[PDB]
């Protein structure tokens, strides 16, 4: 029933050239039910920004993929930023957090 | 400062690709290297050349590796020798 759960930091590329900061958190099972993927920023629920992508199969596993848009200025303001992903059926949502190195 | 970046599951999924990224932060000459399982790697090397903002250096070297290699579960380094600081990383 365990998620794998990758949370890719904006890069640095991304923040020098495109000016945005995308939060990209990729969550991959072996188990077919679905996932939703709940971010925080700062503490704060954060809706705005957020698109989720619609699983994708592969033989035997699934990846869901939930990308945060945020600004370059929120970013580097050091901020927190936290994504929750829980899969129907599982026991418990899996965690991870970033935020500006 | 040295920020290495990982072949995404949707690079490894959808391009059945595995690109690693070197990202770089006094001069504007550094010079990356790659090692592969302890190994010098040339081939699938591309630096872009350094940019320039405020105080600051960017260099960002990219290292196309395969969805095989990755998953074998090697090694890969990234040295950054600055006018050197390690970065290191393989499949969990």
């Amino acid at each position: 029933s365990e998620i794998a759960v990758l949370l890719r930091d904006p890069t640095v590329e991304e923040i020098w050239i495109d000016k945005s900061a995308t939060l990209v958190c990729e969550v991959l099972s072996t188990v077919s039910a679905g996932v939703v993927v709940s971010w925080m920023v700062n503490g704060k629920v954060r809706n705005e920004g957020v698109q989720m992508e619609p699983t994708k199969m592969s033989g035997n596993q699934y990846l869901t993929i939930s990308r945060l848009t945020s600004s370059v200025e929120e970013w580097q303001s050091g901020v927190e930023y936290t994504c929750s992903a829980k899969q129907d059926q599982s026991s418990t949502p899996v965690v991870k957090r970033t935020r500006k190195a």
